[PDB]
């Protein structure tokens, strides 16, 4: 099997490289990621916490994180530049809470005894891109407020606060729910807007759960109240849409098996998203995704970086 023979039999065309974000494209880089390596890293179900990790397996460019004392139906697939992980004593030097692994009681964990307790190694702090020594983004400190589209429910535009600023991303919270809705993203964000978004687009704003009297809701009145700032107007970006076009090919994580990636092709697009098919399968297997995921690659991404590749079917 081979993409430059696959293109011959189909006649298509692959997305060039040049469509695809750095981070997406890049194989010449190592993985020094090692088996039993500790670490710590977000939940990607619960996107404001921090937890113990472990490497239980390292796949090319990919690893596969578990979560300390808790189930392994529970592991996650990461790349190994992934920026929602960081080195041992990143939570204690930068401002974050550690959800520490089972039975840890709230202030008891030490990375120290730990290490002793366990006999295993930190992941070395070179491995990671993200450790908060870069400069972040201009214009979004932690507290300030903004308009976000749930992106799970994307009718819905809300009531937002930056709760968490990391390197190049700051941390999307919606006011008076759970993390669940939460998202990392950058300035350029397309489902994020200014304070008045809403108003001046005449657009419905929805305003935090259980707001008393939603819908008298009010930005100056609540601004007032919190104590808290809008994010400045001149710190959003306008992202340019991709230039992915139908029926362009490469390859992406299958979601509902995500060690394994796949034979894909452009099914459908919007400024901001792809519709992925999986060549080979049921058209009810296609997903919308982010241009900017980082589980799509361009083809040749798993033959150069020593990950296998499924071919169609």
């Amino acid at each position: 099997w081979s993409w430059e023979s696959y293109l011959e039999e189909q006649k298509a065309i692959t997305a060039p490289v040049s469509l695809f974000q750095d981070s997406q494209a890049v194989t010449h880089n190592k993985n020094g990621f090692k088996l039993g390596m500790k670490l710590e890293g977000i939940d990607p179900q619960h996107p404001s916490m921090y937890f113990i990790l472990t490497v239980a397996e390292v796949c090319g460019y990919r690893l596969r994180l578990h979560f300390d004392g808790y189930s392994e139906c529970h592991d996650f697939w990461v790349n190994a530049n992934s920026p929602d992980i960081h080195p041992a004593g990143w939570f204690e030097k930068t401002g974050h809470k550690l959800q520490p692994p089972k039975g840890y009681k709230e202030e008891e964990f030490s990375w120290s005894q730990y290490l002793r307790s366990t006999r295993a190694q930190a992941a070395p702090k070179h491995l990671f891109v993200s450790q908060s020594h870069s400069p972040p983004p201009l214009g979004f400190q932690v507290g300030m407020k903004l308009e976000a589209v749930d992106r799970m429910n994307p009718s819905l535009v809300c009531v937002a606060s930056v709760t968490d600023v990391v390197d190049s991303r700051f941390l999307v919270h919606f006011d008076n729910w759970d993390d669940t809705y939460d998202y990392w993203c950058d300035p350029s964000s397309p489902y994020i807007h200014p304070v008045g978004w809403c108003q001046k687009q005449g657009k419905p704003l929805t305003p935090p759960q259980d707001y008393p009297d939603p819908d008298n809701f009010c930005w100056e009145k609540y601004l007032e109240e919190t104590g808290a700032s809008a994010v400045p107007t001149w710190a959003f970006k306008v992202r340019p849409p991709h230039s992915f076009l139908v029926n362009m090919k490469l390859e992406a994580v299958d979601r509902r098996n995500p060690a394994l990636i796949r034979v894909a092709s452009v099914e459908d697009v919007e400024d901001h998203r792809i519709k992925i098919h999986f060549d080979g399968w049921s058209h009810g297997y296609d997903f919308w995704i982010d241009a900017d995921h980082p589980d799509i690659h361009p083809a040749g991404w798993c033959s150069k970086t020593g990950h296998p590749l499924q071919p169609p079917l």
